[PDB]
RNA sequence: GCGGAUUUAGCUCAGUUGGGAGAGCGCCAGACUGAAGAUCUGGAGGUCCUGUGUUCGAUCCACAGAAUUCGCACCA
């Protein structure tokens, strides 16, 4: 609504994750003050700007995502600050589908905890290529050794989930520091100050370590609903991080999954941190309204494709990996009839799994392949990966194999 | 997104503190009546919405889903 947005730097999604309180979401806003400093047009935000609701306000915890944007000299970011909590991982789940790299934020007053594994783990499963850590809550500690040893911690638990951890950029810091200082004064540069000189450090990790991705502008429209709204005056809004291709107002789509019909829309509106945009390409965080759709036919977890573009379905088979207890899973066997819930990108729906001949029950850490059919259909694709969470808890991390309905 | 309710027989609802359900209508047999409705004797009918945890055992508890509802949050 407040401007028109022009591209001038390469875009990238980013944002928050680790343990419950390790400091997500002050670094967030310590990261926005910061490059507003040498990048004007950077509208700065609060905690209070952030956790915002009142329950937020009040528990003094995250539990919806935020979306927030901020730039450096080399690119524009759209940055989604995750909870913590694990009462909360689907809304986490659905943030970090959106990113293009994270931030794994762990305090160094802590270690690594729960959370910390669940959502590096997380994240893979639904995407994130690439981890920075900003190690914490620094000024609260002084042995090296302790500090040296968090280290240590967090890369090999990014190896155990894959992740390089042995090139992982890990930055120590204060993020409360850094921002308690843009608060004294707002205008501070790189080499000012301390504090927030760690955030530059933050800063450039993200601009150089996250390589900008590459776009299939070309191959056909594809954008995973991440939330919707229902805008004043305008209509109904999905927002979203664009898949591949590309949309323009006036181009018409499609609405699949997650129920009985696939449904038509034209696209009337494409914003992007609530700017203008002629047309937003595959990357952008962006928001479209949609010709005539209610809240109800349009919700998280559905997928907007060029018509016709794409198939919902049911089942398929997978190839998945069940985690031992001790990796935060399931701690007993499961057979056929167990019906958990599948994470495929933004989507989240429950579904039966069938173990193949041969096998009976399954147990935790092993490595099975089954066959599952979705209580609702959505928009699959052999190699897409997915996280299997059921009971408050992550118990698997698989990918499709083949689609079988 | 968050949080509460609710889901039990064909229908509408009661139970419960884990040993596993019960009534009114609704059906049926026998009685009565030409028959019907009332009455009277019996009789049949439920994965107790679903998965998992716990447990010797889960309708019930815990944790997770669905569907319906109702608060609250978010606001390209
Ligand atoms: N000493 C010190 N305390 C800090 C620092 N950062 C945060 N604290 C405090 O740590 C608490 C957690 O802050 P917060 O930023 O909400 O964390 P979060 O990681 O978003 N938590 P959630 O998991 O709820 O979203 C807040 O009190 C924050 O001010 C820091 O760098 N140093
Ligand atoms: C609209 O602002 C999007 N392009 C950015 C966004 C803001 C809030 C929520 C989701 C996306
Ligand atoms: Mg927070
Ligand atoms: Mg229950």
């Amino acid at each position: 609504a407040k401007g028109e947005f022009i591209r001038t730097k390469p875009h990238v999604n980013v944002g928050t994750i680790g343990h419950v309180d390790h400091g997500k979401t002050t670094l967030t806003a310590a990261l926005t003050y910061v490059a507003a400093a040498e990048n004007p047009n950077v509208e700065v935000k609060d905690y209070g700007d952030i956790d915002k609701a009142p329950e937020e306000r009040a528990r003094g915890i995250t539990i919806n995502t935020a979306h927030v944007e901020y730039e450096t000299a080399k690119r524009h970011y759209s940055h989604v600050d995750c909870p913590g909590h694990a009462d909360y991982i689907k809304n986490m789940i659905t943030g970090a589908a959106q990113m293009d790299g994270a931030i794994l934020v762990v305090s160094a007053a802590d270690g690594p905890m729960p959370q910390t594994r669940e959502h590096i783990l997380l994240a893979r499963q639904v995407g994130v290529p690439y981890i920075v850590v900003f190690m914490n809550k620094v000024d609260m500690v002084d042995d090296p050794e302790l500090l040296d040893l968090v280290e240590m911690e967090v890369r090999d638990l990014l190896n155990q989930y894959e992740f390089p951890g042995d090139e992982v950029p890990v930055i120590r810091g204060s993020a409360l520091l850094a921002l308690e200082e843009m608060h004294k004064n707002p205008k501070t540069k790189r080499g000012e100050n301390e504090w927030v000189d760690k955030i530059w450090e933050l800063l450039d990790a993200i601009d150089e370590y996250i390589p900008t991705p590459v776009r299939d502008v070309d191959k056909p429209f594809l954008m995973p609903v991440e939330d919707v709204f229902t805008i004043t005056g305008r209509g109904t809004v999905a927002t979203g991080r664009i898949e591949r291709g590309k949309v323009k107002v006036g181009d018409e789509v499609e609405i699949v999954g997650l129920a009985p019909e696939t449904r038509k829309t034209v696209v009337t509106g494409v914003e992007m941190h609530r700017k203008t945009l002629q047309e937003g390409i595959a990357g952008d965080n962006v928001g479209l309204l949609l010709r005539g759709v209610s809240r109800e036919e349009v919700e998280r977890g559905q997928v907007l494709a060029k018509p016709g573009s794409i198939t919902p379905h049911t089942k398929f088979e997978a190839s998945v990996y069940i985690l031992k207890k001790e990796e935060g899973g399931r701690h007993t066997g499961f057979f056929t009839g167990y019906r958990p819930q599948f994470y495929f990108r933004t989507t989240d729906v429950t579904g039966v799994v069938r173990l193949p001949q041969g096998v009976e029950m399954v147990m935790p850490g092993d490595n099975v392949t089954f066959t599952v059919e979705l209580i609702k259909p959505v928009a699959l694709e052999e190699g897409l990966r997915f996280a299997i969470r059921e009971g408050g808890r992550t118990v698997g991390a698989g990918v499709v194999t083949k689609i079988l309905e």
